[PDB]
Order: structure tokens, then C-alpha cells, then sequence
């Protein structure tokens, strides 16, 4: 007997490559078949931890991971590992024209 009607978590809005500069804020929301349901933030194939860095806010059916100050280095496959589905994407990161340095 099955109870409870049918309705995974899985994501059906992978995220995508995002581009910023160093320095700026990136946001990567995402959308999950159900709320309330674990995440995990696999950046460079390391597991990351929410913290001030990494602020996890997982609304409705929605993942969104904020990277406060994403410089250079911030740069990488970024896999939301869900439930039993899973999301892969590329940030970028370069600096501006008009800045306190150019290289």
C-alpha cells in the first residue's frame, strides 16, 4: 500500500551558467516537484556547508544559494545533488573593463 499521493522533490528547473564579476552577488534558484526537502551544494566536487558565504534559502519549491562576494576562485561546477535528481551548472566569473585594476 502506497500512501500519501504521489509527488517527488526532484528539479525540474536545473540552474544554468551564470555571469558576474568579482566582487558581485550570485543567486542560483532552482525548482523542486515538492517543497521542504534537503539540497545538497557540491562546488569543485567539494561539499559546501551554509554560512555567511553560502546562504541556503530553500522556499517554495525553490533552491536558491547566495554568494556573497563570488571572486574569481567562487568559479565552479556547481551540482545540486537533490533527493534523487540533480543539477549541474557552470558560474563564471571575470573582471571589468573599468575597475580599480585590469590583467
Amino acid at each position: 500500500g502506497s500512501s500519501g499521493s504521489s509527488g517527488p522533490a526532484a528539479i525540474i528547473k536545473p540552474l544554468e551558467d551564470q555571469w558576474v564579476a568579482p566582487g558581485e552577488d550570485v543567486e542560483l534558484r532552482c525548482e523542486l516537484s515538492r517543497a521542504g526537502t534537503p539540497v545538497h551544494w557540491l562546488k569543485d566536487r567539494k561539499a559546501i556547508r551554509k554560512s555567511q558565504k553560502y546562504d541556503v534559502v530553500c522556499e517554495g519549491t525553490m533552491a536558491m544559494l547566495v554568494i556573497r562576494g563570488a571572486s574569481l576562485k567562487d568559479a565552479g561546477e556547481y551540482t545540486c545533488e537533490v533527493e534523487a535528481s540533480k543539477s549541474t551548472a557552470s558560474l563564471h566569473v571575470e573582471e571589468k573593463a573599468s575597475g580599480p585594476s585590469s590583467g
